[PDB]
């Protein structure tokens, strides 16, 4: 019974950029004042992770356990910790809510600044230190999660508690990009029924903004991408029409307005890409069209345009994980999958296991590819 | 008895960008369908006249008479025209509102398609040619409104109906900075009662912007000019903080960040200046802050900001007129102006002549001097 001992378990450690995840034992601590011991059975992983596991973030330490995108359940707490328990299901949130900051009293953002010290430089606000080590040399922790591990420590403000029924194995996705897209819709646009919407990449994140789109009321969904393919799977995901840029000389942004007589409703830009960023302001209606970044530039990346595309009444916008509040709407969102009015299992093409991490992050680059979701036990 | 007749009257052309404009007898022809021909008493003048006047505008079209802000008397109208009649005391408004078109009927805009066609290079829709000429040489229409003239001839449209008993030296005005300022807080903006805004320009506009504030219950009402004497006047209109970016050697957005401990829930741009409007932008409050870009504005010159500002929480938007509809809403300001909820009088330090108009162009980049208003008689 673990319980207050030290836990020696497999995790998936990033030793240098961009070069393979080597699968160690490590000891993982046990949970301080507020913090709470996660075995963590089924991890995905995202753009996101790789992303700092090529060396390009510069908020990236190394060593590091990646991962963001989990499902497991409470192995034990530590003191204070009230609103979980040994046993319960949980999803571990790159998101605080701590219900008590500026933040997330204000009504207006779901934004937490509680831990995020601590979190953004790898370690845990109760002692400033982390909780994972090799050979008695710590290893630091990545967006308050660090779920490429069998065992993690969190901070109970980033733990949403979930219905002890739902497949553990397609939960894990409810912590990241799907919540994100949808969101993007519901929650950061505010899509209208009839509305005409824009989307720009169509991954993970961007299919689940057409998901939102379509659950929301929208007629025209229209989908962008580089890559052709994608359209076809799109389709199930609510993109009704298609435009590869590359099949015009024309600005993207121009074609769009040309297909839709003025521009969108709405659009989305789903990749991370500052070009695009300017293309789906532009692609916008004159009036009333409003613009919504979910896509993560690159450190130093700009955004423009000209003035008079938002003196016309045109709206800039973008949205930090679909300005969904973690530990009160993950556990919504999960009863909204468990009742079959959101998809979550669509999302996932490839289920391997920790093991072949690598594989997985491979994987980040196949066309047709999408979640990868990772069985901890081996 | 001038019904059906050409009038000819005292008028200010400019027959080529950046010469002293002429004080010049002119014809000014009768009211063809749908236009009406107005007496006009009074004519301020700003930015937006000087800018075609100096050739800023490289399709700017000459000879023309310029002016957009003005009241007067109509002496006149053409076949099929109801809502006024001679002698209804007036304002022309350079932004049309037909309620017929696409973006009237919309609901989501004050932005009307309708005449723009003839409007935009200096003619009437009826006959696509000008009412205006000198020894028969053509003078083109600028802004629909030419109000550097004792007579205009203007479409319909474009027409306000305002309360007779308003003095026409003073509402002259509510057709452009005033309203733009005020509706940018009320119906752009919309900003809550306790809120903390920033003012980037201490002109006409952003005193417009901080009545607006004001007015709306705004706590910190926080302006920014490089000309610390703008201050002083500021203080009646309702600023009651003052940085000037000159004593800081920090870029002006982090001096305010600081200054409200994370930023304004609102901020404006009052300038015209696409790096303080990113300036506008950076200093609102994580989560929530919105910057409105106050004024068309401004030409070639690109916004940028880090696509994170948005990400997290910040809303960049824009403004023409403050979102007012000429013809419904600008006899309500006057309305408002009559039972003294809004200033007017407070805008204008200089009464000057027609003969004079080349003195108030000067008079535009004084220091001290906010709105100079024309009459025309002289
Ligand atoms: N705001 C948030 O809270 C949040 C949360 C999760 C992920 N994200 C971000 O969302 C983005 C998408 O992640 P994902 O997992 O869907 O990625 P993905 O790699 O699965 O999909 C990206 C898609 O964009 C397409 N694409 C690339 N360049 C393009 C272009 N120039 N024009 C059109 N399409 C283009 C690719 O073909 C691909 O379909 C990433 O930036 C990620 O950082 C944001
Ligand atoms: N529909 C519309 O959006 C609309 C209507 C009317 C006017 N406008 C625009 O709004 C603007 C204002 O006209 P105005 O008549 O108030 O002009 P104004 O010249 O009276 O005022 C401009 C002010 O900005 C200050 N300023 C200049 N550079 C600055 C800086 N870098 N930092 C801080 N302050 C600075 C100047 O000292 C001055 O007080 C103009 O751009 C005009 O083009 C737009
Ligand atoms: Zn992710
Ligand atoms: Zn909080
Ligand atoms: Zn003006
Ligand atoms: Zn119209």
């Amino acid at each position: 019974a673990t319980q207050g001992q030290v836990i020696t378990c497999k995790a998936a450690v990033a030793y240098e950029p961009n070069k393979p995840l080597v699968i160690e034992d490590v000891q993982v601590a046990p949970p301080q004042a507020g913090e709470v011991r996660i075995k963590i059975l089924y991890t995905a992983l995202c753009h996101t992770d790789a992303y700092t596991w090529s060396g390009k973030d510069p908020e990236g330490l190394f060593p590091c356990i990646l991962g963001h995108e989990a499902a497991g359940i409470v192995e034990s707490v530590g003191e204070g910790v009230t609103e979980v328990q040994a046993g319960d299901h949980v999803i571990p949130c790159y998101q605080a809510e701590c219900r008590e900051c500026k933040f997330c009293k204000s009504g207006k953002t779901n934004l937490c600044g509680k831990v995020r010290s601590a979190t953004g430089v790898g370690i845990m606000m109760n002692d400033r230190k982390s909780r994972f080590s090799v050979n008695g040399k710590p290893i630091y922790h990545f967006m308050g999660t660090s779920t490429f591990s069998q065992y993690t420590v969190v901070h109970d403000v980033s733990v949403a508690k979930i219905d002890p029924t739902a497949p553990l194995d397609k939960v894990c996705l409810l912590g990241c990009g799907v919540p994100t897209g949808l969101g993007a819709v519901w929650n950061t646009a505010k899509v209208e029924p009839g509305s005409n919407v824009a989307i720009f990449g169509l991954g993970t994140v961007g299919l689940a903004v057409a998901e939102g789109a379509k659950t929301a009321g929208a007629s025209r969904i229209i989908g962008i991408d580089i890559d052709s393919k994608k359209y076809e799977t799109a389709k199930k995901f609510g993109v009704n029409e298609f435009v590869n840029p590359k099949d015009h000389d024309k600005p993207i942004q121009e074609v769009i307005v040309d297909l839709t007589d003025g521009g969108v409703d709405y659009s989305f830009e789903c990749i991370g890409n500052v070009s695009v960023m300017r293309a789906a302001l532009e692609c916008c209606h004159k009036g009333w069209g409003t613009s919504v970044i979910v896509g993560v530039a690159a450190s130093g990346q700009e955004i423009s345009t000209r003035p008079f595309q938002l003196v016309t009444g045109r709206v800039w916008k973008g949205t930090a994980f679909g300005g969904f509040k973690s530990r009160t709407q993950v556990p919504w969102l999960v009863e909204k999958y468990m009742n079959k009015e959101i998809k979550v299992d669509e999302y996932i093409t490839h289920n391997l296991t920790l093991g072949e991490i690598n594989k997985a992050f491979d994987l980040l680059h196949e066309g047709t590819a999408l979640r990868a979701v990772l069985d901890t036990s081996k």
